[PDB]
């Protein structure tokens, strides 16, 4: 038995166990995650959740399965993922979903990309908080996320835990919830309001909440804290980083530095540190550089997982003793808390 302190104090036993699992596991390995693991790939023949490019490359699925709200909120352009999530959970996999919400202020104007999508930079934070004219639009997205979460059940009728990552890459201005679109306080309010709405207004009990700004080039706790929603509102501390295919030594050092920072903060705050999104012509030493850099650092090695969004390189990463794929993780959801 271990005691866990989550954002949702009434979270299900399996959700609590998932958090406890990562707390233990994170100092013994780094789980491999992949966005659209069993629903998109260059080598798969079925998108039913039974195949993955990862499995075809190394003989096992990723341990962490990433999906986003383009599979949950209308119009669900990426299609539903309930069945694929259930298949992944049945294998003992871990599920994470990131919000990719349309712009609440302009979503009825869709036609010419990127109008009305996440990529429509029209500031929409101020007008979507309570009091704002587009608060009902944002609430409609959150209603759909909650209904989906509330009915996401396994074969015994129990809820499937999900690591829900809200308003990522918020320290850049390419999304409507970005740093040119809101003051730090307004962004914190958007995050907090959304968590509160899901947890308290809609009763979601199977979510862990993740925060994930971009990598910082000035790697300080003060910089990460500027738009941080707060320890009462975040369970998972991550970050997103995309680098160059060539001459990337500096970028890899920055990956390690940001992972070390969130790892140290996570230990101080009782959170789970992760690399929420990492990605990039080809670099056939990319994965070897990634795992070697991370595991050599005493803080960065403590991240629970890294999620990616050349075959020999990846096979070496899989063979590394510190990486963990789906069959390498056990007893994730029935740990006593
Ligand atoms: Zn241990
Ligand atoms: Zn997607
Ligand atoms: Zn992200
Ligand atoms: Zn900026």
């Amino acid at each position: 038995p271990v005691t866990v302190k989550l954002v949702d104090s009434q979270a299900t036993m399996e959700t609590r166990s998932l958090f406890a699992f990562m707390q233990e596991q994170r100092r013994h390995s780094i789980m491999f995650g992949h966005q659209h693991e069993t629903t998109q790939g260059l080598t798969i023949t079925r998108t039913d959740g039974t195949q993955s490019d990862t499995f075809n490359a190394v003989g096992d699925f990723a341990a962490v399965y990433g999906w986003d709200t383009l599979s949950i909120v209308a119009p669900k352009a990426e299609g539903d993922i309930v069945a694929q999530v259930k298949k992944a959970y049945a294998r003992g996999g871990i599920i994470t979903v990131s919000s990719h919400f349309d712009n609440p202020k302009t979503d009825t104007q869709k036609g010419v990309w990127p109008v009305g999508t996440s990529w429509d930079q029209t500031p929409a934070v101020v007008d979507s908080l309570p009091g704002g004219a587009y608060n009902p639009v944002l609430n409609g997205y959150l209603d759909q996320v909650a209904e989906w979460a509330n009915n996401l059940k396994d074969e015994q009728g129990r809820l499937i835990p999900v690591i829900f990552r809200l308003y990522h890459e918020n320290t850049g201005s390419w999304f409507w919830w970005g740093d040119k679109q809101s003051t730090p306080e307004q962004y914190k309010q958007l995050f907090r309001y959304s968590v509160e709405y899901l947890r308290d207004v809609k009763g979601v009990r199977n979510f862990l909440y993740a925060y994930s700004p971009n990598n910082f080039w000035d790697v300080t706790e003060a910089n990460y804290l500027e738009r941080y929603p707060g320890d009462e509102w975040v369970d998972v501390l991550g970050f997103d980083t995309y680098g160059p295919v060539a001459d990337n030594a500096d970028w890899f050092r920055n990956v390690v530095a940001n992972a070390a920072l969130v790892a140290r903060m996570a230990e101080a705050r009782g959170k789970i540190p992760v690399i929420s999104e990492i990605g990039i012509l080809y670099d056939n030493q990319w994965y070897r550089k990634l795992i070697s850099g991370l595991k050599a650092d005493p803080d960065a090695r403590e991240i629970a997982f890294l999620l990616v969004w050349t075959l020999e390189d990846f096979q070496a990463f899989y063979a590394d003793e510190f990486t963990a794929f789906n069959r390498d993780i056990e007893q994730v959801y029935q740990r006593p808390t």
